[PDB]
């Protein structure tokens, strides 16, 4: 490019900059293409061309002036990157804002669609402000290849279309332009199927939605509502390996967690709307908006000490029994919270705090619903036409075609856009195996197999693959996670291993061994010791997440302390012990809102949790301990740095049953920060039990939850042990302890102790 040129645009002359920034074909090979990105970058030193689904980074260069980047790549096709911006000392990495020069579909979007491959597909499908000869208005654009005919209907048009049917354009997108509306239009899509039967849809692509059961989209200009300030979080994720961090994650369902009082309005980030009733039955009660919760929930976890909040499904979803599980919005954060910027909202201040935010998402299945995507076309576009694939009988649900080139773009662009408009720092897929499997929760004869004879979903599988490469290529840093219950092999393992590729799998066989460990009579588990160390046999296997999750509350299972054998003292003493052992087992942690205090009562999800509780010592207790056992684990190395190694972890011994006593190491990469857990599940206590140490020294007893603080009997060790040259456990040196009933202790040398 000219200096002219240059000075034009960083002067603000230049009368039109998309024809010079972002990216433009130079030339043309035989078997490549030549093309030049430029950026404009006003305090930035330096910057790259990122290629993040071929793995190549590319440096720009200055031109003419020290903040006009340029950049010439060749290959043959230049349709996915970011821009890494260096501006002193702190590295961001965008989408090129000059990546898309008109609101219209053009052809090479077309393409790219048509094949399963536009990671952004959602700049351009469903309803976008901008300009068009001229005018501004809004872009609407809808997927409907056998529709005879499609209308845009809202409030702009007293919801008759005759005026504004839609233009269908390569036998497969309808579009439209409608001048002099802007964000805040409520529409729906009209549409005639090939039997002339008309019907009205919700915008798949939407970004918005009235609230339920009001199905209308909604215009949201959802580049100008909210301005972040999370760019060193967001640097930080992306130059760490979460794997070898303290990962502690809160799992809430926003809509039970706290309630209003509905005879006022909903407080929204700088404004405000009508109160959302929780139920008819209950209409005294509306849920907090995304805003309030941003204000409470948020210094109420940062006070607990979680690293991470993870959402039961917050996209768009009718029913709230479904607790979020049957999406039929699939592009918008529910409506019962507020806006679209009060989610940003919400994700922006737990980035200041210093909290990452994982969404359970749901490409697994969506409901019938005749707003949603069931049928959409008059074919069976979204769902397989086949019900033997296509349909979850047994939930009464509707399958993803997930071979069919449109419907995988659909998702995968899905899960991109929640990282790319809403900034979250993971994603968790719940029941993974009912989309592996092609006969799942299927009878004989309803069935049919995979072409070569499997039962393996192949379609599926290539799917999961694909979302797993893709998100890590995009946004490296991020948890994938999967709950998959039939033993499928390598879930969190890369796909060039032959795995799923999410990096956390949750240990399903734990969480079942623990607490059927803990529901059983003390004086009996000695007949069940097994469950305590069984799950270190298969451990290595994968990378698991030790989740005590939501699902494990409900339908006659009990609250944690009502699972618990014993009278009040042993159930939270219980509790304690099973939560200490827990947090020293190598794994990352998951528990469901609630289980912090000591609930007694199911999970509710159309109430509130049970706060009064919090005015009672014993719960005070309970939510202390959680508070200083999440502390601890954030401060001890031992307890992340080597989670998945075989150096993290070894059993001291694990066979006193007739006792239930187990012992253990964690390491990390300094020796010193090695650490001795020691469990007693049994209230019997013990005031002299010999345990094997690798090193002479002074044990501090840095944990213990029989703590009184925390509600217990105050037994213990008084500080710490000196050990003893008394070989034990195969160890030159041995601690012996008193140990609290059903506790955990955790002890640590500390070499600089006075003799
Ligand atoms: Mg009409
Ligand atoms: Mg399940
Ligand atoms: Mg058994
Ligand atoms: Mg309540």
């Amino acid at each position: 490019i000219s200096a002219d040129q240059v000075n034009q645009i960083i002067y603000n002359l230049h009368h039109d900059p998309f024809e010079i920034l972002g990216c433009h074909l130079l030339e043309e090979g035989k078997n490549t293409k030549k093309w030049v990105v430029r950026a404009y970058l006003p305090k930035a030193e330096a910057a790259w061309v990122i290629r993040p689904t071929e793995r190549k980074e590319d440096p720009m260069n200055s031109v003419h002036h020290p903040n006009f980047f340029e950049c010439i790549i060749e290959t043959p096709e230049l349709n996915h990157y970011q821009l890494k911006v260096k501006e002193g000392e702190h590295e961001k990495v965008i989408y090129d804002p000059y990546a898309f020069s008109s609101p219209y579909l053009t052809d090479e979007d077309i393409y790219l669609f048509s094949e399963g491959n536009h990671h952004r597909i959602y700049e351009k499908l469903g309803a976008h402000v901008g300009e068009i000869n001229g005018v501004k208005g809004v872009y609407f654009a809808v997927w409907a290849p056998n529709a005879r005919n499609v209308s845009v209907i809202g409030d702009f048009n007293n919801w008759d279309g005759r005026e504004h049917q839609m233009r269908k354009r390569n036998y497969t997108i309808w579009e439209l332009f409608v001048p002099e509306i802007g964000s805040g239009t409520v529409y729906k899509y009209e549409i005639k199927n090939s039997e002339g039967h008309i019907y009205e849809k919700s915008d798949p692509y939407g970004f918005y939605r009235e609230v339920r059961p009001n199905t209308a989209s909604i215009v949201v200009d959802i580049d100008n509502i909210y301005q972040w300030h999370d760019e060193e979080w967001l640097e930080k994720r992306r130059n760490s390996d979460p794997l070898k961090q303290p990962v502690s994650v809160y799992e809430v369902h926003l809509g039970s967690w706290l309630h209003g009082s509905s005879a006022e309005k909903m407080p929204l980030l700088n404004g405000e709307a009508d109160p959302v009733i929780v139920s008819e039955w209950n209409p005294g009660a509306r849920f907090l908006s995304y805003y309030e919760l941003a204000e409470k929930l948020i210094p109420y976890v940062k006070d607990m000490g979680y690293t991470h909040i993870e959402l039961l499904p917050i996209a768009e979803h009718p029913f709230d029994g479904s607790w979020g599980y049957q999406v039929t919005g699939f592009y918008s954060p529910t409506s019962r919270f507020g806006r679209p910027e009060d989610f940003m909202y919400f994700v922006d201040k737990c980035h200041e705090n210093g909290i990452g935010v994982i969404l359970d998402w749901v490409p697994g299945h969506f409901p019938k619903d005749s707003h949603g995507l069931a049928y959409f076309d008059g074919t069976h576009l979204y769902e397989h036409a086949d019900p033997r694939i296509g349909e979850h009988k047994e939930w009464g649900t509707l399958v993803f075609n997930y071979g069919r080139h449109e419907v995988r773009n659909f998702l995968v662009a899905n899960v991109l856009f929640w990282f790319d408009k809403y900034h979250v720092d993971g994603i968790r897929v719940d029941a993974v195996a009912s989309m592996l499997y092609r006969n799942y929760l299927r009878k004989e004869g309803e069935w049919i197999a995979n072409e070569y004879g499997g039962d393996e979903h192949i379609e599926a599988v290539s799917f999961i693959r694909e979302v797993n490469t893709l998100l890590f290529e995009y946004f490296p840093g991020i948890l994938s996670i999967a709950e998959e219950s039939t033993e499928w092999e390598k879930v969190s393992r890369p796909v060039y291993a032959g795995g799923l590729g999410f990096n956390l799998k949750w240990d399903m066989g734990w969480m079942h061994d623990m607490l059927d460990y803990f529901n059983i009579d003390p004086y009996f588990r000695q007949y069940h010791q097994n469950n305590v160390t069984f799950s270190m046999l298969y451990y290595y296997n994968e990378n698991f997440m030790l989740a005590l999750s939501h699902d494990e509350i409900v339908h006659g299972k009990s609250n944690m302390l009502g699972k618990m054998p014993g009278d009040e003292w042993q159930k939270y003493a219980n509790v304690r012990a099973l939560f200490t052992y827990m947090y020293t087992h190598p794994g990352k942690k998951t528990m469901f809102m609630s289980m912090e205090f000591g609930q007694w009562s199911e999970w509710n999800v159309w109430g509130d949790l049970e706060w009064h509780l919090l005015q009672y010592e014993p719960h005070q207790q309970l939510k202390q301990f959680f508070t200083d056992l999440n502390a601890l684990y954030q401060q001890e190395p031992a307890l992340y740095t080597h989670d998945f190694e075989y150096h993290g972890f070894e059993w001291i011994d694990c066979n006193d049953n007739t006792h239930s006593v187990v012992s253990f190491l964690r390491r990390s990469d300094d020796p010193n920060d090695s650490l001795v857990v020691v469990c007693n599940f049994t209230p019997q206590p013990h005031s002299h039990y010999r345990i094997g140490v690798p090193e002479a020294g002074y044990y501090v007893e840095l944990f213990n939850s029989d703590a009184k603080q925390y509600g217990g009997s105050n037994m213990g060790n008084l500080g710490g042990k000196w050990a003893d040259e008394w070989s034990f456990h195969n160890k030159p040196y041995s601690l012996d302890l008193c140990l609290p009933p059903l506790a955990v202790l955790i002890l640590k040398l500390d070499p600089t102790k006075v003799p």
